[PDB]
């Protein structure tokens, strides 16, 4: 794998910045990486590389997947999509450059979660999903996709999402997350295990904990197995706002205990997903 897993950054109420782990990979003390954010070079900030390609911010030394507020403020990020590039510099190999996405959310931002395998793809796309997510994002929510696929296919799944077209409605753009069992290096290897096998929940509670706990960021989730429902309950999502789709393609509104469909849900869009202030 050679790329960036999408980076999410949240501005806290006191205008500080907190972030999820950075997952940068190239595929060794000589090499030092530099960062370009929105075509601007970020001064005085660099990352280092471990033997297995895992990259980190060396912080005085602790090797950190999550940079501090001071590092992230230098990024000069803007709300929404931001383009960030990582340039591997070495005497032996010159410049090797990779590109990725970094997202800046406000602390009062509300997120909606989607699984891809079985939820966006038939157990091959479900027929009304793009209109549903477009209408959800239009009301002021943010779509956040979630994947448990191997790291090798990370760029394919994200590219697959953009090419999806359904009656002129395209999926709204948002970061794609990975269960930590897919992202394993010696830096994060020991923590991924205190998290047992509940990887999907651990990632969502981790994403929830990037926000202040005086607020509930994760509004609702979309899934296709019991694990998707379990994860959203654990992450601060009510059973009312949890929808799992079966192989026969019926969206089960879990809290209301009725079967529905993406087109039906889209019909009652405002009552299920109210327009935010
Ligand atoms: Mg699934």
């Amino acid at each position: 794998f050679s790329g960036v897993v999408d980076i999410i950054v949240v501005r806290q109420p006191d205008d500080s910045l907190k972030s999820m782990p950075f997952h940068i990979r190239f595929g060794n003390q000589n090499i030092n990486i530099q960062i370009t954010v929105n075509d601007k070079k970020i001064e005085d900030v660099f990352m280092l590389m471990l033997p297995e390609g895992a990259c980190y911010f060396p912080e005085l030394i602790q090797k950190k997947l999550r940079p501090s507020s001071a590092i992230l403020k230098k990024f000069n990020l803007k709300n929404g999509y931001n383009k960030i590039q990582f340039i591997a510099e070495s005497d032996l190999q010159g410049k090797q450059l990779i590109e990725g996405k970094i997202y800046l959310y406000n602390y009062d931002t509300k997120l909606v979660i989607s699984d891809v395998d079985g939820t966006v793809t038939k157990s091959w796309t479900h027929d009304d999903i793009a209109e549903l997510y477009t209408n959800i994002q239009k009301n002021g929510y943010k779509m956040v996709y979630l994947s448990s696929r191997p790291l090798y296919f990370y760029n394919y799944t994200q590219g697959y999402l953009k090419g999806i077209i359904q009656n002129g409605f395209t999926m709204p753009d948002g970061p794609i997350l990975l269960s930590p069992d897919q992202i394993i290096s010696s830096l994060n290897r020991e923590v991924v295990y205190k998290k047992a096998d509940e990887f999907k929940g651990a990632l969502l509670k981790d994403l929830r904990r990037v926000f202040p706990e005086e607020v509930n960021p994760i509004f609702a989730g979309f899934g296709n197995r019991d694990t998707d429902a379990t994860a959203c309950l654990y992450a601060g999502v009510i059973i009312d706002n949890i929808f799992i789709i079966n192989e026969q393609s019926q969206v089960e509104i879990l809290g209301k205990q009725e079967k529905s469909s993406y087109k039906k849900i889209n019909e009652k869009i405002q009552e299920l997903f109210p327009r935010l202030p």
